[PDB]
């Protein structure tokens, strides 16, 4: 019960939804946009529609009772750093959020982040195992 | 055996760093000079090269490669068509990025061994990292 | 006999037009109901779908035509997966406007039998309508 | 001599230069851009640099010369329209305009031009054309 | 009866619409904009919302039937253009122009228009006259 | 007797050249050189000068002028500073086109003995050059 | 005694508030009514008014009053005419938000008993403020 | 000797520098832009061209020795929380920074920021108390 929570809904945001829904894991996923959270409706325990950057809906939405929350929210630092930084006020166990570059990601390190992902290249280096895999392993 | 990496943005450049790291052998490749630059140290041989260009592919010798990652991001077609072309050379393996639904959808019926969506798959990765939470 | 014209732009519409003026049947379709519409008048059956989707080109009856035209224009993309599509129903005859080079490369290895440049082609038809002056 | 006279070379305008060419054709290739002007060198008798709607240019370039002058100027009604004012004053036997538009034609009818191009639903008519070939001469 | 109309209600057009009405002059005016049309209602005889590039909208309005058409379009050459060819097609007798710049002038000039009204440039020389009276016929 | 055009403009340029044609003396005046040398030759002195500064005003003489235009455009904040500076010299007749309404209402406070609308006035004219056609 | 503030932006709303808390009675005004309400519980009075318009400034009784400030903020004009208004009202104190150095050349000619420079003013207080730290 | 630094000399930056120096106060005056740099040279102990998000040039500016250091970026965020980042991570004793808005304050407050300004506000609540002075303390 309330484990997971996925804040944005765009492809990084909505395959987290999706694969734990697959994985049979409960999952809160919220959206500003309406039209994206009718598209997870049938992947999450619940699926909002929410500012994570208004303070309220923060609230409404029973967010401080996570442990892990994802802040998935793609090109718009702002709204990403802000929700953010409000995560960390409630004090959230979890907050891994999809840096855009290198400067959201040196805020978002002092801002409270506790992992932070950078889907292109991260994917870099697991791509490189898989090759590596492909030899070493050989197979 | 051989790597080859073609394209190095975020994604691409990745990669050939990483496989530097694990001791393995990379020809690096980008058309533009300063992508080249910036991962010459970390490949066997970084190439400034037009993938598109079939002269410019043989002068490359990337026939002879056993897995030849085709990471062009925004240049959709050069994407297309460079993998069509390591397609008539028969690479072996060749794994591409691919920007969108319809890139996928060309690529698979283009030839692509693998298709590589960064945002989704590393969704996916994240979703498991989250479970294993409890493991 | 039978034509099919998909992209209904300055060029597909033209053409189907043309077809009708010389007493041919056509089938006129595009994704934008609009763009149908503008044509419906011209063509025997003018239908609204999206050419990259495999069941509308089934639902269609793509498949039963001679010679089909691939008129899609700013998505390149959609071009060729489109005629990557047509040429898995084995279409007879399929001709794709390029929107250019790149795009003109990956459909002559795609399976375009006849590639369509009208800007270029258009040029060559003046040149030779500009010598017959003294013919 | 002086017969064809081509200005705007780009996939249209160029490539009427390079068929004039391959056909033993003399042509006057002009462009306001170099680049354009030194890619068809190899095409064309004379290939000069100048501004088609700079009425002193085109005297400089002895356009009052020529039976045919084909304005192909791309995306820019205004030079194109301008350029066909100047011609149209110099009183050339023949001006071809590659229009852009339904408007760019109206204006280039009562402009001068005696001859008005719209690649894209030429090209249709005669790809339509060569369609009913294939099926009513059989072949 | 029908001796005067204005096409296009800013600054300058309406300045005659209203002008016209003040002399005791029964004038069309006309604007795409209904704002605009509204603005003079109480100056125009008939004041209509139209656009004067619409070859029908034009035969609605009864243009065909005036001695004297003003077109005021503003910062829109090729509207103003438009409307000027498409009058000088109904053959009216006086069409009166205001030009946005050269190179509009040098199309209306060929376009039909009678008269080119460049307010900058020829307020310009009025005041010039002004001033020379203020000295000259010293006063 | 004087007269000195500050800003040269289509309004302000066309003024000088016309004073010029009827054998008038004319200082002209702008910030930009460019606009400065475009009517030297029909001004018996072009300067170039900052006319909301104080010191240039004096260095150029416009104290002296009997009639004193101000021809500047969208810089609304230089025209009415300007006319205000223009007004510390107590010139006899200062002329000031108007941007727009606040702009002619400050104006009309400010000491502008005669506020210009080219829109609006050259609309009056064709007026009443219509009417004058049955004169 | 009588305090009024035309123009509610940062600044403008700013004092507004600040007079509130220090108890003291503010009329509120700007054209917006979004503005007005937003500071409708920190006056005494908050009107809707064009403060560049005579009528809506003697419906408002801004001549009643000891202190008026114009706050206005981008619209430059209509803060030099405001201004310029107050002036003929013969507004005791006028303090105005100077928005650039020709605003504020035109402001203190205009009859502005203060001009501030919320920037440069709030510039010279840090500077006092950090010596200060060793006072 | 080394008490205070202000980086940014726009309109607020550029005024603590004089008021500084006219108290008679050494001061560091920083900005990317030469022509600023150059425009306070006869007010500052030293007045030097650097990327304050630079954390190279930081240790070349010796920034890490000033008591007080004042971030006055103008309309870039990110450039001004970069630098307070990096300025919080060489331990200054007290950084001061102009703040943009709310998210700018928001993101200042957990990045190290001692002091945020928001000079439109503020200074609105110091003319407030002039106000209040006139009358109250009577004068
Ligand atoms: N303040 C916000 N609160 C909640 N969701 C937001 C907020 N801002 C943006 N989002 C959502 O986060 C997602 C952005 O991730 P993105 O990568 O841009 O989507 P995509 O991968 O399809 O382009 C969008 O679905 C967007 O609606
Ligand atoms: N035809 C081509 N041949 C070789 N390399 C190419 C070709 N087209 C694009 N590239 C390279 O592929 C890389 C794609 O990465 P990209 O996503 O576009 O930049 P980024 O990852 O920083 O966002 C670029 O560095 C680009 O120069
Ligand atoms: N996937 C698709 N399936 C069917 N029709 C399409 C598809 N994609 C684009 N089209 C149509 O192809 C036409 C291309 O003509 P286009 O060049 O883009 O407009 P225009 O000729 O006016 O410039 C458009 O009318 C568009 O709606
Ligand atoms: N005023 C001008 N005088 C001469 N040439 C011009 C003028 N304006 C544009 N051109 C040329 O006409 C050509 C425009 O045709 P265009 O279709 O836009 O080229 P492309 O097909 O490659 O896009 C260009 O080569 C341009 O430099
Ligand atoms: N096609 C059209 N038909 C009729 N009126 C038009 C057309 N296009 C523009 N107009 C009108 O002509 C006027 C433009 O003159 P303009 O100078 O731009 O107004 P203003 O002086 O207030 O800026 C506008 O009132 C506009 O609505
Ligand atoms: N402070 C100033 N002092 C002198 N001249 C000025 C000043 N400010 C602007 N000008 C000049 O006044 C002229 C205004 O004419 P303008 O309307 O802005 O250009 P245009 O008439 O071509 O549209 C410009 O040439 C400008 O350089
Ligand atoms: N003519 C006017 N009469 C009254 N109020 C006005 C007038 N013009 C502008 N204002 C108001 O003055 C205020 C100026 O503050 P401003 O700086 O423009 O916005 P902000 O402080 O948020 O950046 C605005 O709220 C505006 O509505
Ligand atoms: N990364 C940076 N490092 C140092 N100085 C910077 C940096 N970015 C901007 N600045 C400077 O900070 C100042 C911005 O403050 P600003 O308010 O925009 O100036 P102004 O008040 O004149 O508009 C400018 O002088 C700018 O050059």
């Amino acid at each position: 019960n309330k484990q997971f929570a996925v804040i944005g809904l765009g492809r990084f945001g909505g395959s987290i939804v999706k694969e734990l829904h697959r994985m049979g894991h409960e999952v809160l996923a919220v959206d500003i946009n309406e039209e994206k959270v009718n598209a997870y409706a049938s992947y999450a325990t619940h699926a909002v529609i929410a500012n994570a950057t208004e303070e309220n809906e923060l609230l409404s939405l029973g967010i401080r009772n996570f442990e892990y929350v994802i802040v998935a929210i793609g090109a718009n630092i702002q709204a990403s750093t802000l929700t953010t930084l409000l995560l960390k006020e409630l004090d959230i166990p979890n907050i891994w959020v999809k840096a855009q570059n290198y400067y959201h990601h040196k805020v978002l390190e002092k801002i409270g982040a506790d992992r932070i992902i950078h889907p292109e290249k991260d994917m870099g280096v697991k791509i490189a195992q898989s090759l590596s895999d492909e030899n070493v392993l050989n197979y």
